[PDB]
């Protein structure tokens, strides 16, 4: 003769999906048009316009671009300059 007995026990697994996003939202300095996702453009200044705005003028830029970069000229007055032989 004999006998005996015994128990068990369970335990269920544990996940978590873990999901991560993350996007630049760029947008007109001057205006405030979305530009980032799309038209987007970048100035002298660095300021970031929209394509109506894109232009340094057109947001009436303030970085001095004189040195590098000009449009309007003039002829300068009638000089001899002995430099030249
Ligand atoms: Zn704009
Ligand atoms: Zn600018």
């Amino acid at each position: 003769g004999s006998s005996g007995s015994s128990g068990i026990h369970h335990l269920p697994p544990v996940k978590a999906p873990l999901q991560t996003k993350k996007k630049i939202m760029k947008h007109c300095f001057l205006c405030g048009k979305k530009t980032g996702l799309a038209t987007s453009f970048e100035c002298r200044c660095g300021n970031n316009f929209c394509a109506s705005h894109r232009y340094a003028e057109a947001h009436g830029c303030n970085y001095d671009y004189k040195s590098a970069g000009r449009r309007y000229l003039e002829e300068a007055n009638p000089v001899s300059g002995p430099s030249s032989g």
